[PDB]
């Protein structure tokens, strides 16, 4: 069974548009969602359909590009911060989930070298 996903919306939570914001979704995402290894985290882990039953048992923070794109799109962020701690949340929890060396690992690690290159020098 797999849980609810992140929220993408909450009119409880005040929104925000900055040039940082901006720079994270049209250069940063839409760069990183090019990426050859990009594929397992366009979307949440579905764990019904990869056979992951566990997964949800470990990673009690979901995170992936999907709901980070939605997030971008709805000015969900206050700040770049916000969105850059997403991004580490989901890295850190393909970590946590899985063992040095691994497929899926390498694919994290590939684009977390990627996503910190473009996070190095953002907008004014
Ligand atoms: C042990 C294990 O299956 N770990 C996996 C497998 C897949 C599905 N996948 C695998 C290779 N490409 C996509 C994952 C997909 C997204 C995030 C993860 O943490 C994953 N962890």
């Amino acid at each position: 069974m797999n849980p609810p996903p992140p929220e993408t919306s909450n009119p409880n939570k005040p929104k925000r548009q900055t040039n940082q914001l901006q720079y994270l979704l049209r250069v940063v995402l839409k760069t990183l969602w090019k990426h050859q290894f990009a594929w397992p985290f366009q979307q949440p882990v579905d764990a019904v359909k990869l056979n992951l039953p566990d997964y949800y048992k470990i990673i009690k923070t979901p995170m992936d590009m999907g709901t980070i794109k939605k997030r971008l799109e709805n000015n969900y962020y206050w700040n770049a911060q916000e969105c850059i701690q997403d991004f580490n949340t989901m890295f850190t929890n393909c970590y946590i989930y899985n063992k040095p060396g691994d497929d899926i690992v390498l694919m994290a690690e590939a684009l977390e070298k990627l996503f910190l290159q473009k996070i190095n020098e953002l907008p004014t």
